[PDB]
């Protein structure tokens, strides 16, 4: 058949994508002998190892560019660019992220208890959300200070209440409150020690 220079015969089309979700780029390309292809970030080649996790590909004249889990890091103008013996053709789009935010939630809530005098007791939380969530302990109201009585930790998103040596005295309301720009969650246990 005919020779043809490179042609789109569906453009790249911008898309604002949301931060962690995947982002596509896809195009339709013509052109006879089938064009080689190659793709660009703001005037460089893109690569597994110019942008990691990157796939790349080019099939029955559909090249597309996936990128798994997209970060800020990544929007800005993307290109793909089409050559043979006929002439070369160029498509240029823009990838916008958006930021993603998850208010605070309990994964792990705390969970009442009734104990005897002198147990060791510990009470925990897993809080996610996006930002990080400021997690706070309280006993009735007031936030909890650290002490070899009582004693807070926290690895990752779990936190921990620990009381070595449970005494009557410190029976009541235990509370966790978690906050982040887009929310507020707050977990509650009654803790009895008799």
């Amino acid at each position: 058949m005919t020779t043809q220079a490179p042609t789109f015969t569906q453009p790249l089309q911008s898309v604002v994508v949301l931060e962690g979700s995947t982002a596509t780029f896809e195009a339709h390309i013509s052109g006879f002998p089938v064009p080689e292809v190659s793709w660009f970030r703001d005037g460089q080649v893109i690569s597994t190892s110019t942008l990691p996790g990157v796939q790349i590909s080019f099939s029955d004249g559909r090249a597309k560019l996936t990128i798994p889990a997209v970060t800020k890091a990544n929007s800005g103008r993307y290109s793909l660019k089409a050559t043979n013996g006929s002439g070369q053709a160029t498509s240029t789009a823009e990838l916008l992220v958006k930021a993603e935010t998850a208010p605070p939630n309990f994964v792990q809530r705390l969970q009442s208890m009734t104990v005897r005098q002198g147990s060791q007791v510990r009470l925990q939380v897993r809080v996610t959300g996006i930002p990080t969530p400021v997690v706070k302990f309280y006993r009735d109201g007031a936030e909890i200070q650290s002490s070899l009585d009582f004693q807070i930790s926290q690895e990752g998103d779990l936190y921990s209440l620990l009381i070595a040596e449970a005494y009557p005295e410190d029976s009541g309301t235990y509370s966790v409150n978690a906050t982040n720009s887009v929310g507020r969650a707050t977990s509650t246990a009654e803790l009895l020690v008799q």
